[PDB]
C-alpha cells in the first residue's frame, strides 16, 4: 500500500559542475521508472539549481536540515520557510551525522519535526544506534526513545505523510553488516511501535533502510515488508549506482 | 588609505521573491554609487540566485557562516569550497548570534577564519562583548582574546586582506546604545592591538561597526577614522535606508 522513495544523500559534496553532470546523468538513467519515488538532497547552495536542472523530470528536491527559527535574527540558520520556498520537499533530520557531529539532541531534533510538519513539509527522520547499544542488545530501547520524542509530545498525527530512516550506525564503518532479516526486523519494530499507538497513521509511514546499500543487496532489501525504500548515500553521488537502488526498488515494492 | 565596505547581512530573512525585488532595488539606488565597496549576504540557498540579480552591478556577495569541512560525509554543513563556487566573497564568521545561539567558541571561530583563507576567500570576523563583559569594563580584554584567537596562532598576515567587525553586543536590546566616540576607541584599539605584531597590517584592515546602524546612525559614525565600513542588519532589508549607509560611507571617506 506504501509507495517506494528512495533519496539520495549528497551530503558534503557539490560543484555546479558536478550538479551539472550527475543531474543530466540522472534523468537519462532514470527514464523509464514509474513505480519508484526519487528524491535528491544536495548542499543548500546547489539546491536551487539543481531544482533547474532537474526540470523536466520527476526527480524530486530535498535537504539535509533545518534551524528551528522560520526567519528573524539568525544569521546562517536555515528556514523551513526557505526551504519551503526553494521548491525543497524532503528535509533530513537527525541524520546520525549531526547527532554525532553537531551534537544534535533527540529533543532538538523533535522540535525540528514539529517546524516542518508546520509548513507542511515532509520530514525524513532519522533514527538508528550505535556499536555499543548494538552490542548491548539495545536496538529499541533506542530506536523507540528516538521516536517518541516526537510521538511523545506531538502525537501519532506527526506521522502523518512522514519519513522513517533507520540508520544501523553499528554496521557503518566497522566492518559489520546488517542483513535484510535485520532490517525488516527493526523495520517491523519501528512500525509496530508506532501502531501501538495508531495503527492507520502505521501502515502509511514510509520507512527507509539507510543503512549500506548496493546492487547485490538492493533487492534482497526492498523485499522486507517494511522496508520501504532507502536513503541512499555515496551511492547517490554515481547516477548509474543510484538508479539501479532505484529500480530495484520499483521491481521490488 | 581605507575604501568603504557596507556589507548587509540579511540574516534569517529572503524569498526568491525578495531577493528578486530587493536586489533590483539595489541596483537601482547604487548605479551612481562610486567610492564604497557593497557585499551582501543572503540565506545560503539564496546566493546563487541573488549572485544571477547582482551581475552587471558591483554588488558582491557574501555568506553567513561556513563549517570545516571542505568535503565528504557531514551531512548538512558548508563547505568554503562551494561557497568560492557559488560565487560568495566575504563570509561571516562569529556573529554574536552563532557564539551566543550554536555556542560557536574562539577555537573553533580561528579554524573557520584559516579555512576561508587557504581558500581565497575573505573572511569576515566578528567579535564584540557582552553586557556583562562590558559592564565590567572587560571590553579591551574580550576583544583583545576573540582577536588573538587567529593572530596568536596564525599571525598578522592572517589579517592580510581581511576584515574584522566590532559588534556591541552589550548595546544589542540592552537598552544601551554606543556613541560613534564610545566605538572609535574600540575601532582603535583594535587596531592598536594588530599594529603592536605588524603596524602595516594594521592599516590595511577593513574595520566595520556592527553595532546598530540605519539611515539616520550611519553619518555621525563614518566620521570616525577607525571606522572603515558597516556590517548592517535591519537596515539592509530595505534598500533606500540600506543606499543612504552606503552614500554615507562614499561621502564620509571621500577625502
Amino acid at each position: 500500500m506504501r509507495h517506494p522513495l528512495v533519496m539520495g544523500n549528497w551530503k558534503l559534496n557539490g560543484s555546479r559542475h558536478m550538479v551539472h553532470e550527475l543531474v543530466s546523468n540522472l534523468r537519462k538513467e532514470l527514464a523509464g521508472v514509474a513505480g519508484c519515488a526519487v528524491a535528491i538532497a544536495p548542499p543548500e547552495m546547489y539546491i536551487d539549481m539543481a531544482k533547474r536542472e532537474a526540470e523536466g523530470s520527476h526527480i524530486m528536491l530535498g535537504a539535509q536540515n533545518v534551524n528551528l527559527n522560520l526567519s528573524g535574527a539568525f544569521t546562517g540558520e536555515t528556514s523551513a520557510a526557505m526551504l519551503k520556498d526553494i521548491g525543497a520537499q524532503y528535509i533530513i533530520i537527525g541524520h546520525s551525522e549531526r547527532r554525532t557531529y553537531h551534537k544534535e539532541s533527540d529533543e532538538l531534533i523533535a522540535k525540528k519535526f514539529a517546524v516542518l510538519k508546520e509548513q507542511g513539509l515532509t520530514p525524513v527522520l532519522c533514527i538508528g544506534e550505535t556499536e555499543a547499544e548494538n552490542e548491548a542488545g539495545k536496538t529499541e530501547e533506542v530506536c523507540a526513545r528516538q521516536i517518541d520524542a516526537v510521538l511523545k509530545t506531538q502525537g501519532a498525527a506527526a506521522f502523518e505523510g512522514a519519513v522513517i530512516a533507520y540508520e544501523p550506525v553499528w554496521a557503518i564503518g566497522t566492518g559489520k553488516s546488517a542483513t535484510p532479516a535485520q532490517a525488516q526486523a527493526v523495520h517491523k519494530f519501528i512500525r509496530d511501535h508506532i501502531a501501538k499507538v495508531d495503527a492507520n497513521i502505521a501502515e502509511q509511514v514510509i520507512i527507509q533502510y539507510g543503512g549500506s546499500v548496493n546492487a547485490s543487496n538492493a533487492a534482497e532489501l526492498f523485499a522486507q515488508p517494511d522496508i520501504d525504500g532507502a536513503l541512499v548515500g555515496g551511492a547517490s553521488l554515481k547516477a548509474d549506482a543510484f538508479a539501479v537502488i532505484v529500480k530495484a526498488a520499483e521491481a521490488a515494492k
